[PDB]
């Protein structure tokens, strides 16, 4: 219902790898995008396909694929080659059934982190552990783009959530029941696990390099929303009347920080300006399912008040081994953003960039309790 594996958490427990035979048409464009675009044999083979019909998808795995491939195309036909050459209008035969299953799934019309990332991958060896090694993903950009570490190793900080966000039900129902030692053993447990999460997020200098990330695949990441190259949006030729604009897929549209935030009564989405008005919006850009869990954690009691209400500095202190696991994931997310975006980007946007995630990490600082 809250579509939260126990063991990869947001991310799609097993993905369907193949469609159903009916979009062959769409498989072939999708599995061999690395060189129709650098050929330029994309755009034009695009131009003249079949408006395959959505209805031939019949389960969830599938219409996921499907707006991860729909996507993927999406993105490779509108931007190109991304050397400044875009296509303001996507074709009646690609759109519609898109925009359609789009709707289906109540996602935009565009790539974001639920496909290319939580949708997107795949075990080499299925009795093998989730490491880098033994998993790969479906779809690429380019060659080199390092589609595999960026997408890869933000799925495995959300795997290495799913054993933190696992524990939350222990939580609220210890808060209810008035188990305090429980809520502490829990509390330290999700800190514990978030503290693990970050050693899992030291991968992405192993397996993403700055000046690759930065040239080639950011650029196929982007959408329309707030675009000086779409600034009218993109007109999805048959379905909308006009152009709609829509962000960009990014690791922004996580649900694994907000969870947390959340559960930890961090009021985030409080407050005027980008920042609360950011994280937002950013939530219509996960599935349904997973909207549906974070309004739920907000409905919940609070975490926060009830360990203040106690006067128990062994609550407070785990509380605050949470707060600052977040803290810490924010702040070498930073450095992250210094090393792959900043530092390129020069090889005040830039600063309004880290404006933006300074202050989520400030009010996130805040929540502690000793500080
Ligand atoms: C090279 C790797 C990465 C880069 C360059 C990067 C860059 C950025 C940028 C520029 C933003 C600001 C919003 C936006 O532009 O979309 C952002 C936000 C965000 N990123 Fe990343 N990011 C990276 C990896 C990750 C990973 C692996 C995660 C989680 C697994 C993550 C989680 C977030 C979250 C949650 C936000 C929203 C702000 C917040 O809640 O703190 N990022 N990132």
């Amino acid at each position: 219902e809250y579509h939260i594996d126990e063991e990869v958490g947001f991310a799609l427990p097993n993905p369907q790898e193949n469609l159903p035979d009916f979009y062959n048409d769409w498989m072939f464009i999708a599995k061999h995008l690395p060189d129709l675009i650098e050929s330029g044999q994309l755009r034009e083979r695009v131009e003249k396909l079949n408006m395959l019909s959505i209805d031939h998808l019949t389960d969830h795995k599938s219409q996921r694929l499907a707006r991860l491939v729909l996507g993927c195309i999406t993105m490779a036909y509108v931007w190109g080659k991304g050397h400044g050459d875009v296509r303001k209008v996507l074709p009646r035969n690609i759109a519609v059934p898109y925009c359609q299953l789009s709707k289906k799934l109540e996602l935009p019309p565009i790539l974001v982190y639920a496909d290319c990332v939580l949708a997107n991958w795949k075990k080499k060896d299925p009795n093998k552990p989730l490491t880098y090694e033994n998993m790969d993903v479906l779809f690429s950009f380019r060659d080199g783009d390092c589609s595999k570490g960026f997408f890869l190793v933000s799925l495995l900080v959300e795997i290495a959530a799913a054993s933190a966000i696992k524990v939350i039900p222990t939580v609220f129902k210890a808060m209810q029941m008035q188990e305090r030692d429980t809520l502490l053993k829990a509390l330290l447990e999700i800190a514990s696990c978030l503290e693990k999460a970050l050693q899992v997020f030291h991968q992405i200098h192993d397996h993403v390099n700055p000046k690759a990330f930065f040239s080639v695949l950011r650029i196929y990441l982007s959408g329309w929303k707030g675009n000086p190259q779409l600034s009218d949006g993109l007109v999805y030729e048959g379905f909308w009347e006009d152009p709609k604009e829509f962000a960009g897929g990014s690791a922004g549209q996580s649900s694994v920080f907000q969870c947390f935030d959340v559960l930890l009564g961090i009021q985030q989405t409080a407050g005027g300006g980008h920042a609360a008005q950011f994280l937002q919006d950013m939530r219509r850009y996960m599935p349904p399912a997973h909207r549906n869990f974070l309004c739920s954690l907000e409905s919940n009691p609070s975490v926060r008040e009830f360990v203040l209400s106690k006067g128990d500095a062994g609550l407070r202190e785990a509380y605050d081994a949470c707060v600052k696991a977040l803290v810490s994931l924010r702040s070498y997310h930073l450095q992250i953003v210094t090393k792959y975006i900043l530092i390129p980007a020069s090889q005040t946007g830039g600063t309004d960039l880290m404006n933006f995630l300074k202050t989520v990490r400030s009010t996130t600082e805040k929540s502690l309790l000793k500080e």
